[PDB]
């Protein structure tokens, strides 16, 4: 049948350039004839042939009469939705996997596995898809919100890893990870080390051997979450990235966290998802990341990148590597992913670009997507270009 | 080719969660862009690779000016439509297949089988299409607005069964089997037992020898006939479920008919189609079945198993297993159906949650998906989230 | 590589029935969010696994600002298009062929020609496409409104025989057949007998040996020209149809027409193109045929059918075979086709069903289908459904 | 896998006849329910099965409220998109590949090459797609609008050629040729010759050893720089085309430029993209070419055909073969492609017809489709139908 996906080398590289805009409320407009979905939390994840476009619908279009609630979090109508990467997320070109809140999925090289949490907040459930096919769920164990990603799970020889955490979003967090096969879970990785508070973790494989993940920590520290996860003894550990450049939003000024690696420092409650992608080359590894612009807003998005080292012992600020989204534009969740070339996976980060305009009105959002393409530095900046009144 | 289907045993799990809801007027505001078809009696049927959700339009959109005539149940214009499970069922997502104002479908492993009524009341005609061919008849027997399930009808090795009948909605409805292989009705099944009144089953698989069906007697019981149907001698035998959970609506308290198993009881008249749905273990048989939350209206939808037994004979009462839809939102037909995992068969019921606003209004339905999915127990309702003044 | 395709023997059945409408303009009203194509002389033509609907659209959708001129003939932006059978024709699910007014298409086995006619009226030019490339042309040999069939041409191992004319509609129009093989003509047949004029051929195979076709003569009779053509020898020879059941719009009454076969009769002047249809059997040859139920004007449809006998001989009236569209309804082109089964050809008839409220509003069409399916008496009529107010 | 294409001869034919209108805006009415794209810079390629029909959208439809800067060049929001030939551009029909505001693409037997420039004007960047993946980057080399063909590039046996040029719209332009092999610049070729001015050129194959193109010079000359490219050596020289029949728009009167045929001559300055396509015979070259019927505006287009010679030193006129556009109606780029028959090629030329009623209003166009097709003279011109006030 079609072999089990792995890691590869990534495609030759060094610099991420932009790629491509789905800014599907350019075509929402009162006078306009389009049904972009209300949406939130997009991401992508692509298998050997076709990538696929993912977020989290309201169940509600543009132009429509239910914008009201679309700015809360979790509600019994939210579903995981996707299109194949460059069509336009409407009503109709979309498919409607599951009722969720909170999602992820991934290939792994036979089919698709899609995850979606719904449920009350006090006793949520994680629910997985393999194809068609609903094959498991996995229970609340701390009963305040059990949650996950927002962004692609990873899958190596049929094995598919997934972060979910539960518990306090102000508190203690301890997450945990999924070793799904053909839809079920086979493993639960309980992680060692800085347990305390992960959210919203995006990973990626560092090699064959190796999943990594930045993560949020929304209530101690804008120091990012770092995940090491062994895929051949099914452990995780976790400790704080030690880089002066602080990922996460709100944040204090880089470098002004004084003291050892592990310290929390301040501007520590809040946060937001990160982007982080892996260059995997035969002789060392590339960290890349993205960051807003601003240190307090959801504004602008910067890349940043690092070759080798420990993420967890070196302080050494990252390589500012160009604005992907100026200060005037949106700058909220951002996630990686890697695109199947023939015989090379090219990386890419994705930027979700919300349109707020507070409870009165829609909320929803566009996705940027840049990826490494060639030699240089990357040379221009994206714009949804969708007015709000309209 | 492919090879014929069979059941299988189904997939490991215990309880049945929320897995999906298709509310397609949640598009349908006035000022919005886009065209849900107006519709009512939905079913879901999947073959080896996909689910197809079936309906039968009134090929009127909304919104849209033909909602006069879309509270009728009969007319020249109905016709079953079908997508893919997961996508809208818009003017241009489905695919219409026949004029039919009562409908049935299912795979064999290889081809679909579509069936749909229509004709006069006195003389009506179902119709039978083998993929994009029609391919037989059957006539009315009774000159009473022949008619059929309104849900999946079922294969093995090749040969699908199909529950029909005519006659009386307040008298006698004798109803008949009938056995279709590639589109062509090889047998006729009459059925023996308690025969006078059976209308509208819901069938499936206990196992490769018996068809077994939950199904509305709209005259003389609540209590639902249910058919024993064997595959291998081609012969069927009918009696009323003995369970006092009655089934159907409306209906008396429970456990209020008195006297033997086969006793009619009280609050007879009027009747729902009801789902039903097997999950069959190497030695245990559970029939999973749902039923309104009120007694009287198409108000809510509740989850109900009993795990072997003889539902011909066992008065005990089915056991509660989770509010699919509060008494606040509507319930109206429900249906099993099978999703077919790698290896084995996920157990669901679809709920028809209709739109009615009266004679006076557009009339039409969403559909939302309930499966067997891990364990523990059921964890929340579905709300269609629409205001049917938009 | 795919066989080409043979006409096979029919599949068992005694009577048509009603099988499918699409009314496109049930969602054309103002207030609606459709876009159904402006369209007339529709016609299906199927392939071993899928038929399409095809039509000529004036380029213009319902609702739209293109309306005046869509009950004219021929222009500068008449385009060929087609759907899946089943879909409903709108602006995105069609597909634009080629620009033409006047058309034709086919499958073989193992592609489709397409065949659209445009230019000016005293210089106009058939040109034919093989599945994506245009492959040749015919010149106008009369320079008067070269043009064809308006329904599918027939292929037989490989082999397409098209029927074309040029000349005056209301003098002389000798006709002639092109053989067309991978989208190339490679035989021009010049018919003989009574080949003064012969309009808008429905053909089809009475055999692998012969195809025959029921055509309209436009100036002289309506009684309709019918031709038999050798498809080994490829010749043709026409006569009138010598049944007293006149099957063009106008006629006069029924055996009105005195003296031998060939006589022309009254009300000859003007005319419409009429499905005809063969069910091959092992023994006998069925010839189906439809007619408006109104002797002058283009209201309702009726069936008709005769077993063997020579169509050019036989003064007998056809034997009544069910109203598919009464009286009150539109019934303009009709045309046979047939669906593949797995096994045998189900052979159908197309009722082309006009919307026109004159020249001051959109003209368009809906399209009926009937088919021959089961034994005993055709049973239900089609209606649109269509208020061309809305 | 499948193999490489190579140029194959041409089918037989001797005209060219018109063949499809795309024409989006006949659906952009207020009043209509569709969303044409608003695009400009459209062209055509197509591999073994299919063609597909490009453009460069401003991310907005018609109705819509997006019009302000459609009359731009580039800007953040355009996009290369693309849609099957013969479907219509519509926000839900087309995929978009990348940001881009100049663009190319070609099929090289195996898979697609998608090319798209965006960046700052003094820092463009070629950025090249195979498939789904962005495979490889080529940067400015004048700081001046990197750009590139707005028409097909051209593969022989996995190898793609494209045309790119830096530099002054009014002065020096020196273009550069890129060797694409699955979607990496595995060489840079650097012309010869007349060098000083060439754009958008319209490049093809005139055997399996010379690419031609027919290029714009927007500074100097209303003759088109002609290029021959061996794809053996892979070198390229460039030399003004010595015809008569000058095809750049402005231009002064056929053959008044005066002197040897490298002589710049007079209105010189702007241009506009031309189509140029081969028709290759065993013994014979034809080269179909087209340019508008206005000596200085874009306001129809003719067609015109050379057989064999040298391009740089004939300076015979071409022989006109058709008017594709009247006077009346818009004529602005034109370009070149060649369908594939199952055993030879189908040279064909598309034109851009521009829906231009100023900065106050949308811009967008019409696409327009001639090919070699059969014998005789060319028949019939093409009308956009669209009234820009709708
Ligand atoms: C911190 C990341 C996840 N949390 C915290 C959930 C929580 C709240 C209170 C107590 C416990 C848990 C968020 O809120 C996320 O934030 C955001 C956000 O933009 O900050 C978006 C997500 N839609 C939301 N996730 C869920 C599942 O609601
Ligand atoms: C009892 C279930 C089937 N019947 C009885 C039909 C009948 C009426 C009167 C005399 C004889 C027969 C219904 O009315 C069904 O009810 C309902 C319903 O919601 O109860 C929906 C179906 N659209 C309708 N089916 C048909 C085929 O009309
Ligand atoms: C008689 C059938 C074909 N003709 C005659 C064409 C003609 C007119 C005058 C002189 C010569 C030829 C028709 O008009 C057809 O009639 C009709 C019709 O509904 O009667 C519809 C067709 N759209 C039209 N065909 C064309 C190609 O215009
Ligand atoms: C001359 C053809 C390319 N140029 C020159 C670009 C340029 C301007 C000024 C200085 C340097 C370069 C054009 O303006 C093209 O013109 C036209 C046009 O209609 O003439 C359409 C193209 N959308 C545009 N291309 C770009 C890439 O902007
Ligand atoms: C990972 O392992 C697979 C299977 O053995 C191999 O094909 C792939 O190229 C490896 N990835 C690396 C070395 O990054
Ligand atoms: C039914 O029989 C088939 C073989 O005909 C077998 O493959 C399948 O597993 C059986 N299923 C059950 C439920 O017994
Ligand atoms: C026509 O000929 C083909 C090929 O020989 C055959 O397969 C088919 O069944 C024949 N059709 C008839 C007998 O009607
Ligand atoms: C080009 O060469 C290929 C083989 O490489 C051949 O198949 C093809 O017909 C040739 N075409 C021309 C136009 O010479
Ligand atoms: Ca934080
Ligand atoms: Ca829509
Ligand atoms: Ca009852
Ligand atoms: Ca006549
Ligand atoms: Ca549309
Ligand atoms: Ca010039």
């Amino acid at each position: 049948e079609p072999e089990w996906t792995y890691p590869r080398l990534s495609c030759q590289g060094s610099t991420f350039q932009k790629a491509l805009l789905i800014s599907p409320h350019r075509f929402g407009e009162a006078r306009g004839n389009s049904a972009p979905l209300i949406i939130r939390e997009p991401f992508i994840a692509c298998g050997p042939k076709e990538c696929k476009h993912f977020a989290l619908t309201h169940y509600a279009a543009q132009p429509g009469g239910y914008y009201n609630g679309t700015r809360e979090d979790r509600n019994k109508l939210r579903h995981l939705i996707s299109v194949k990467l460059g069509k336009i997320p409407t009503v109709e070109n979309s498919i409607f996997h599951m009722a969720a809140w909170s999602g992820s999925a991934c290939h792994d090289g036979r089919e698709w596995t899609y995850i979606g949490v719904d449920g009350p907040d006090s006793n949520a459930l994680i629910k997985i898809k393999y194809g068609e096919a609903y094959t498991d769920t996995y229970h609340s164990y701390a009963n305040n919100i059990l949650r996950t990603q927002e962004s692609a799970c990873n899958c190596i020889g049929g094995d598919c890893y997934l972060m979910i955490t539960d518990g306090s979003a102000s508190g203690i967090s301890k997450c945990r990870f999924l070793k799904i096969r053909e839809g079920r879970i086979i493993k639960e990785i309980f992680p060692t080390g800085r347990v305390e508070h992960t959210e919203e973790c995006t990973c990626g494989f560092a090699s064959n051997k190796t999943i990594e993940c930045a993560c949020r920590d929304n209530s101690y520290t804008a120091k990012r979450p770092f995940v090491k996860l062994n895929v051949e003894t099914d452990t995780a550990e976790i400790r704080l990235m030690c880089t002066e450049t602080y990922l996460d939003t709100p944040r204090p000024d880089d470098g002004s966290i004084t003291g050892p690696c592990e310290s929390n420092g301040d501007k520590g409650r809040g946060g937001i998802k990160g982007g982080f992608v892996h260059q995997r080359m035969a002789s060392k590894i590339g960290r890349w990341y993205s960051r807003t612009m601003s240190k307090t807003e959801r504004m602008g998005m910067e890349l940043y990148v690092r070759y080798d080292g420990d993420p967890w012992t070196d302080s050494d600020a990252l390589a500012h590597s160009g604005v992907m989204v100026s200060m005037k534009e949106p700058g909220w969740y951002s996630f990686g992913f890697e695109i199947k070339d023939k015989k090379c996976d090219v990386p890419c980060i994705g930027i979700e670009m919300v349109h707020d305009g507070g409870k009165k009105t829609w909320h929803s959002a566009a996705t940027a997507i840049y990826c490494l393409m060639g030699s240089g530095q990357l040379l221009w900046d994206t714009v949804t270009g969708v007015d709000m009144a309209l």
